[PDB]
Formats: structure tokens, sequence, C-alpha cells
């Protein structure tokens, strides 16, 4: 069971003028968008991430190219490749992630429920396991 | 000159792991994000747009590739090429726009101040110029 994770399907409005996916805060995703960020130009052998959050809710969306997201909780690990812009990966609190195999020119957009707060990140895998084992076991 | 438009510069957090640009509503941009949408897979000879808005505020960002934005208000026209993910084109009310020259792989993100409202759009060019003449002249 990969708790606290979902794949959310967005509208894809396509005709001869291209494709357009809209995402409205609290409607298409469950939370209000306080912040967005996006990661570009990642080299092919980079893994990034190596963190969880305590309170943040987030949605990951690969808008070009492809990227693989490795998700861990105590005793499970699942790899999800994102390669469709109409699909978002919801990740709740206390899921550990790492991202790798970003293609050229892969674009990974994140919608976040809160402003950037370094103190809400768990960057220590040992602390992570320690807080997570309490939640998931 | 071209009223109600700005270029906004965002952080670019660049290192060996790649590049990351964050945008926090009301901080990096002047409004809350209620809605984001994105345009992709647009063919090379397509022109998108041909409208204005009455009340919406929005920011345009090209996250991969390049796209040109033709902006017009009565008596004034400017073409802006967007090709830097760390640069946002803020467009306020009553500017007419058209988007063209989407490159292969181009991703155009829009941050919007309101949920989609087809009644806020001005799609009739003659009603646009009539309303804009009232404001800018
Ligand atoms: C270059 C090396 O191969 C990468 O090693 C990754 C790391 C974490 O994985 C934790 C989870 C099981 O995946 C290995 O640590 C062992 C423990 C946590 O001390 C820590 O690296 C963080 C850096 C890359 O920012
Ligand atoms: C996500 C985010 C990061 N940053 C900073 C924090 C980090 O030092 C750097 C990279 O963030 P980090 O979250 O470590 O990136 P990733 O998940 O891709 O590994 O950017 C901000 O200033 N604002 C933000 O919203
Ligand atoms: C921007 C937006 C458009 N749409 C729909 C309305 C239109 O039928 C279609 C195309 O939108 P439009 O804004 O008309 O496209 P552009 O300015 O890129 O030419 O998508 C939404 O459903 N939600 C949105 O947020
Ligand atoms: C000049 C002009 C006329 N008609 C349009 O629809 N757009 C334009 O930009």
């Amino acid at each position: 069971m990969l708790y606290n994770v979902a794949l959310i399907k967005f509208k894809d409005i396509a005709d001869k003028y291209g494709h357009l996916t809209p995402i409205e805060g609290k409607i298409d995703i469950p939370f209000d968008i306080k912040r967005v960020y996006y990661i570009t130009k990642v080299d092919k052998d980079i893994t990034r991430g190596y963190h969880s959050h305590k309170k943040l809710h987030q949605v990951l969306i690969c808008l070009n190219g492809s990227v693989k997201i490795r998700l861990k909780i105590p005793d499970e690990e699942k790899i999800i490749e994102l390669n469709d812009p109409s699909v978002g990966l919801y990740i709740g609190p206390l899921v550990w992630r790492e991202m790798f195999d970003f293609t050229e020119g892969c674009v990974l957009l994140v919608l976040a429920s809160e402003y950037y707060d370094e103190t809400d990140y768990i960057r220590n895998y040992d602390f992570y396991i320690d807080e997570a084992k309490k939640r998931f076991l």
C-alpha cells in the first residue's frame, strides 16, 4: 500500500490549436495553490529530491518529456514515471521522494499547498524513517 | 507605450542538480494564484489567443522552448519572445493578445488571478477596441 499518494486526471482541451490543461485550486486538486515551482534542465544522471514534508500537500506534473519519481514509505517503494501533462501525482505528508531519469527538456511543475518553509522539510532519511514508522506501522 | 504589461524576474536556483524556479502567490507575483493552466504540443504555424480580459490578471511563462506573444492596445503593439523559464510576462486587463511561433516542445504556463470565466473574455476585436479606447485614450 502506497499511502498518501494519488494520480489525478485533469482535463485536456485539444483540437488543432494544441493542448491546454487548466487546474483550479480546490476544484481540480483538493487544496488551494499557494505556490508553484518548476524544475528544468536536469542532467540525465541526476537524482534530486531526497526529502519528505510534514504538512505540505503537493501535486507533481510532467509537462514535457519524462521523469521518474521514486516514492518511499517504511517498507514500500514504488516508481512512477510521469510523461503526460494531463496527469498529476498527488503526494501527501510523510512520503519520501526522489526524482531521476529526467529527459531532455523535461519540465516538472509542482503545485504546492503552502509557501516554502524549510522547517517543514525532513531531509534526513533517518529522522524520516523515525517519524514515518510511527505513522505507517 | 504598452500599459498594463510587465516582465517579472523570478529566482533561478541553478546548480549541478539542475534549475528550479519558485513562484509564491502575492510574493513573487502581485496576486493570489487561483488557477494555473498550460499549453503544449502546439503546431508551428498556429496562432492562439485573439482576446483580452476585463478583470483577470495573469502571468505567462515559457518553461521550455520559445513562444512569441503579440500584445496590442489601441495604437501600440509589441512582440515579446518568451524563452526563459525565470521570466514572467504579466498582462493586466484590456490588453489584447495573440501567441505564435511555438517551438517544438514548447510549454507555456499561465498563472491566473481568478477561476476560468468565459464572460470575462473579450473575443470580439471590435468590442475590444471600443472598450480599450475608453480606458487608454
Ligand atoms: C551518491 C549516493 O549514491 C546517494 O546516496 C543517497 C542517500 C539517501 O537515500 C535514502 C533512501 C533509502 O533512498 C544515501 O544515504 C544513506 C543514509 C541516508 O545515510 C543519502 O543521500 C542524500 C544526498 C544524495 O543528497
Ligand atoms: C521548492 C523551493 C525550493 N527553494 C530552494 C530550496 C533548495 O535549496 C533549492 C532546491 O530545493 P529542493 O526542494 O531541495 O529541490 P528538489 O526537490 O528538486 O531536490 O531551492 C526555494 O527557495 N523555494 C521553493 O519553493
Ligand atoms: C484558459 C482556460 C481555457 N479553457 C477552455 C476554454 C476554451 O474553450 C479553450 C481554449 O481557451 P482560450 O483561452 O480560448 O485559448 P488561447 O487563449 O490559448 O487561444 O479552453 C478552460 O476550460 N479553462 C481555462 O482555464
Ligand atoms: C489588426 C488585427 C485585426 N484583427 C484581428 O483579429 N487581430 C488583429 O490583430
